[PDB]
């Protein structure tokens, strides 16, 4: 609709991720990151017998994945995320590629419940019409801050580093 995009530094290698996200203050909860089906990453790291994987579509309405034995470094935090292929991201809108916050969204949930990944808590329960009063924690910088400030001291973090811009 209107968010940002984030590049993650992909773990042994000199390769990027691009993730498209319109929750970017939710990114200290982040737990995984996954790639549609039909993403270059695919093709470019992985062997080609990760088609026999993917069709093995087996249970569908069911959110499932396959971890792709890589990992990516998360921006502000001394910790790996892994990398998953996902029935559940569309290659056909924006990246084609996402980070996972299972505390704040049931599909990250529910993929989260089926792989035992972790889930962090980060927004505590109280554009510019209203102001959301939910404060956020476990965020290090965005500690203490309403999701509106959030929102804007996340991008500005992202931009000075070179590593997040807006997207229309
Ligand atoms: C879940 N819903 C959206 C609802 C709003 O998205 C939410 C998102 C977060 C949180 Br925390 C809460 C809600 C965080 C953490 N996941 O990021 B979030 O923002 C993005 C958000 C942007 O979509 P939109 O519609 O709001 O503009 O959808 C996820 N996403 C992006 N590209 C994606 C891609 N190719 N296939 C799947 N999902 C993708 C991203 O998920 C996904 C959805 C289902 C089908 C097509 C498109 C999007």
């Amino acid at each position: 609709s209107e968010g940002v995009t984030i590049e993650f530094k992909i773990v042994g290698l000199n390769k990027k991720l691009k993730v498209f996200t319109t929750c970017p203050h939710t990114l200290f909860g982040a737990s995984f990151c996954a790639v549609a089906i039909e993403h270059p990453i695919v093709q470019d790291l992985m062997s080609k017998e990760i088609q026999d994987l993917i069709s093995s579509q087996g249970k569908n309405n069911e959110k499932v994945g396959i971890y792709t034995g890589l990992n990516v470094k998360h921006p502000f935090l001394d910790k790996e995320l892994p990398l998953y292929v996902a029935n559940f991201v569309l290659m056909e809108y924006r990246e084609g590629a996402i980070f996972g916050c299972p505390a704040h969204d049931q599909r990250d949930f529910e993929f989260a419940q089926e792989y035992d990944l972790p889930i962090i808590p980060v927004i505590s329960s109280a554009i510019e019409e209203y102001t959301n009063n939910s404060i956020m924690f476990n965020s290090e910088f965005l500690n203490g801050l309403t999701v509106s400030e959030a929102r804007k001291v996340i991008v500005e973090k992202l931009e000075e580093k070179g590593i997040g811009k807006k997207t229309i």
